[PDB]
């Protein structure tokens, strides 16, 4: 039923809002949730104060709206926790509807966009999981089609995704491999319901997600933790994309030897990714994945001598994984002993 507060002058105290955030979110990778939700609050009390002691509003800048949103976001995110200091009333839902609306708002606002526009596009992608989920339990919306429900909002999503991508916007604290979490909605997304959108576009917005991620552990210093959160990603998306042309290459409704060319490259990017996470953890399972790789390389390659070389890699792949204690299931096992036949 009430709220103490920390801050002092209002230039330096959006600033200090921000710490405040972060907080949230460095106390979360600790798993100390509580304290996460702590932060969060504590964010929100704190801005509201920011906004009746202003003297004009529109005065407040467009990173404040962000902070504000990014913290209300925080709260559908933990609201399993968060839920217990709330009324009997309140909605994981209309938390994400709130960071939205707030978000929005700032569109106005005069300062810099970059934080922002993340804001919006996390708060976006957030409501097109709910949205989807909705689709699923709730009977009102049994017949209304999924992509009609959550398209309006992808869409607003992209468009404020895109700038971010651009080399012209250049790299900002509040872009963290964390940050971008959201960005796994997307990719889900463009996976189930892709039979609907043109290859080029696929293609575009495929390519927005990968610049981000990797855009988000550019200083060269990110402690190596970070790096692999981000290198996953983009290897789940380039291999995701490969996969995408070997479920039509076999359909050919095109019959074009181009696009076996076209995934081929694709996996390369895999290839090269892989040894990029190999190389800032060394965990030897993980070789189970270039097997899987190598195989589905093997399996679209022209002549019979690469094919050969492809599995005759991912073979060893994964005998050195086991001779390094891995237990193999049986898939691999039984490939393992195919091979050597």
């Amino acid at each position: 039923h009430h709220h103490t507060m920390l801050v002092y002058t209002e230039e330096d105290n959006i600033s200090q809002l921000w710490g405040l955030y972060e907080m949230s979110r460095e106390k979360l990778e600790n798993d100390d949730i509580d304290a996460s939700v702590s932060l969060v609050f504590g964010t929100i009390h704190e801005a509201d104060r920011i906004l009746r002691n202003t003297e004009d509003i529109s005065t407040l800048p467009k990173d404040f709206h962000a902070a504000y949103s990014s913290a209300l976001l925080a709260v559908s995110e933990l609201f399993e926790i968060a839920q217990k200091r709330l009324k009997e009333t309140n909605t994981e839902e209309s938390y994400i509807d709130a960071a939205i609306e707030r978000a929005q708002l700032g569109l106005d606002a005069p300062g810099n966009e970059s934080r922002l526009f993340l804001a919006l596009a996390r708060a976006y992608l957030e409501k097109v999981r709910v949205l989807v989920w909705r689709h699923d339990n709730e009977e009102s919306l049994a017949n209304i089609p999924v992509t009609q429900l959550v398209n309006p909002y992808i869409e607003k999503a992209i468009q404020y995704l895109r700038p971010l991508a651009q080399d012209s916007t250049e790299y900002f604290d509040a872009l963290t491999p964390d940050s971008l979490r959201p960005l796994y909605i997307l990719s889900s997304y463009l996976f189930q319901f892709g039979d609907q959108f043109s290859e080029a576009f696929l293609l575009d917005v495929c390519s927005i997600i990968t610049a981000l991620w990797l855009k988000s552990v550019v200083d060269p210093n990110t402690p190596a933790y970070y790096k692999l959160i981000a290198q996953e990603a983009v290897l789940n998306n380039y291999t995701t994309f490969a996969e995408y042309y070997m479920d039509l290459l076999d359909n050919s409704e095109s019959n074009v030897d181009d696009l076996i060319n076209k995934a081929s490259s694709w996996l390369n990017n895999s290839v090269d990714t892989w040894n990029v996470i190999y190389t800032l953890d060394k965990s030897p399972e993980r070789l189970l994945k270039l097997a899987d790789i190598k195989m589905d390389l093997a399996q679209i390659v022209q002549d019979e001598a690469s094919q050969d070389n492809y599995l005759k890699e991912a073979c060893n792949a994964i005998k050195e994984a086991q001779g390094s204690g891995v237990e193999l299931s049986p898939d691999y096992v039984e490939f393992v002993e195919a091979y050597s036949a």
